[PDB]
Order: C-alpha cells, then sequence, then structure tokens
C-alpha cells in the first residue's frame, strides 16, 4: 500500500488534526495516496523515532515528517535520503547540521514565519488604534528561544514604523499566565496610558487579559495573542481578548505533499551539496 507517509507530533491537539486535513484534501487534488500517522504523546521522542524507523523500512516514495525535536529523527532521515526518499520537513527546522554530518538532506522546509506573525499582531494594532495611535507594549515570551524572539523582532519593526506609536515595555516573560498577569500589572502602573499589548504566546495573553480585568479597562485596553489556542479562540468570540494570530496548519500540510510529489516527478533527491526550499504559509489574524 500507499505511497506517501507523514509523521506527525500527534493528534490530540487540534493543531496537527487540521495539518492531517489539509494534506488528505490536497492529496485528492494531485492524485496521490496518502498514509497519516503520529505518536501519542506531545514527549515522545524515542516513540516517533521508532514509527519513522518502522516506515522507512516499507516502501514509500516519500515521507513528510514534523519532528518533536530538532535532532530525534536525523538518522532515519539521512538514512531515507540514500535510499532516495524524498523527504519534506514540516512545522520545525531539523538540525541541518547534524543532517549534513548524517549525510542526508530534505526536499523543502515549509514552516510560518514567526517574524510575520508578530508584525501581524502589531499591525492590527495599528490600525485600529488609527491616527490617533496610543500607547503599547510587548510582553516577551522567554529569552533564547528563537521562536518567541522572531515574534518579538517584527512586532517592534512594525510599531517603529508607525511614527504615531509608543512602545512603552518590551519586557520579558517566561510563557506562563501567571507570571504574564504579574508583568501585566506592572506595565499597567508603569505606564497608565496603554490602549493595547501584542503578548507573544496565547498562555500569556489569557493572563494579561487577567491584568485588564483586573483594573476593569476591559475594553479600552486590546489583548492579543498568538498560536490560537482552541480556549482563547472562544475568547475572542465573546469579546474578552481582542485577538489571536493563528497559524495555518492545513496549508502548511497540504504545501508540503505539494513540494513532495514535485520532487518525485523529477526523480532524483535534492543533492547534499544544494540547500533544500523554504516556503512560507501565511499566518491567520482570527478576530470577532
Amino acid at each position: 500500500a500507499a505511497e506517501y507517509a507523514v509523521v506527525l507530533k500527534t493528534l490530540s491537539n487540534p493543531f496537527w488534526v487540521d495539518m492531517k486535513k489539509g494534506i488528505e484534501d490536497e492529496a485528492k487534488t494531485l492524485g496521490v495516496s496518502v498514509d497519516i500517522f503520529a505518536s501519542p504523546s506531545e514527549g515522545d521522542f524515542q516513540s516517533q523515532l521508532q514509527l519513522f524507523e518502522d516506515l522507512s523500512n516499507k516502501n514509500y516514495k516519500g515521507i513528510a515528517f514534523a519532528p518533536l525535536s530538532s535532532v530525534n529523527l536525523v538518522m532515519p532521515v539521512a538514512r531515507a535520503w540514500k535510499k532516495g526518499i524524498y523527504l519534506v520537513n514540516l512545522d520545525e527546522k531539523i538540525d541541518m547540521d547534524n543532517l549534513k554530518k548524517a549525510g542526508g538532506n530534505v526536499e523543502a522546509f515549509v514552516t510560518t514565519d514567526n517574524v510575520a506573525v508578530g508584525a501581524k499582531g502589531a499591525s492590527f494594532i495599528i490600525d485600529k488604534l488609527g491616527a490617533e495611535g496610543g500607547e503599547v507594549a510587548i510582553i516577551e515570551g522567554k529569552a533564547g528561544n528563537a521562536s518567541g524572539e522572531a515574534r518579538r523582532n517584527g512586532a517592534t519593526e512594525a510599531f517603529k514604523k508607525a511614527s504615531q506609536i509608543k512602545l512603552v515595555a518590551s519586557q520579558p516573560a517566561d510563557w506562563d499566565r501567571i507570571k504574564a498577569l504579574d508583568v501585566a500589572t506592572n506595565v499597567l502602573q508603569r505606564n497608565p496610558n496603554i490602549k493595547a499589548i501584542y503578548c507573544a504566546n496565547d498562555t500569556m495573553a489569557m493572563g494579561v487579559a487577567q491584568a485588564v480585568a483586573n483594573a476593569g479597562k476591559t475594553g479600552k485596553v486590546l489583548v492579543v495573542g498568538t498560536d490560537g489556542i482552541p480556549e482563547a479562540r472562544k475568547m475572542v468570540e465573546a469579546g474578552q481578548m481582542t485577538a489571536t494570530v493563528a497559524q495555518n496548519p492545513a496549508d502548511i500540510g497540504a504545501t508540503g505533499l505539494k513540494l513532495m510529489v514535485d520532487a518525485e516527478k523529477s526523480g532524483k533527491v535534492i543533492p547534499l551539496d544544494k540547500a533544500p526550499e523554504f516556503k512560507l504559509v501565511d499566518s491567520i489574524l482570527v478576530t470577532q
């Protein structure tokens, strides 16, 4: 049976349920069969590396895959590439450095541009504030992590190009609704003239909308989030959170199957020296 296979992170998370449907749907259009696999828990690094390994011994033309960690699947993917399997990295980037040393490569990496995500949620505040503008802040995530710092850049640059906006306080905050509430109230005392605050995660965001529920500024103050969890989504339907910048799972999976099928057609796997393709998929701004 099937000519293509897709390993994902898990399927108890709606994010990955939406990705599966996008690869299936996109398959029915291209004329290719697909088998979608995943290991139960988000922290099953070994159980996914066993999964992938089992698939490698079957006869799949190509295999797209979302790695739990950046190095848990380097040896199976590099093996897969020597056999001539058309691999396509999804969501998070696999350690290319390690992969090089493994003697392998990938046809393409398909992810969401985290900087654009930050500018998308900052730009939403900009337009809502209007000409008048006003003061804003960015509750950052934890330092060292690229994915939250990327949202930190984009959101910063987008408010600097708006010469009617005042960035009061972009300060660190580890991914925590409690610690997000505590630095929230800190900015609301230092600068109580704030009209909105974008947060670099949906966890922090509900902790900042708690600091606005405190001072009972709910309505004037605009909270924004990222990732778009099912929880916060509801919030935004109820007027409790202003908005959140979700990803596009379905398009990431569908684009990933498209690039895999395109490499197969070519009849030759990407050279080692050749860098992979790099498609970014647009983020979505979920609003009332």
